[PDB]
Parts: structure tokens; sequence; C-alpha cells
């Protein structure tokens, strides 16, 4: 239930830009405390703000 910091969310967004998205598990292993899916859920919403 930890909130997502900006940081983070730059950290997911050079992440996804430079590994792809074929495999969450790798992006999550560079984010403490955030899963596959907490990652490949995040990156959907910055993608496009809800
Ligand atoms: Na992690």
């Amino acid at each position: 239930k930890t909130r997502w910091t900006r940081e983070e969310d730059e950290k997911l967004k050079k992440l996804v830009e430079q590994n792809g998205t074929d495999d969450w598990k790798v992006i999550a292993n560079y984010l403490p405390n955030r899963t596959d899916v907490q990652c490949q859920h995040r990156w959907q919403k910055v993608l496009n703000p809800e």
C-alpha cells in the first residue's frame, strides 16, 4: 500500500524504454517493494492519466 513517487515513475519509464515490456519481472527487479504486476499497472497509468 505504498504510494508511488515521482522518482519511481521516472525510473519505471526509463526501465521500460530500455528493456521493453516482455518481462515485467525485469522491470520490477529495479523497483524495491514493487512487483511485476504493480509495475505494469503503474506504467499503464502513467501513459494515460486516468
Ligand atoms: Na521490486
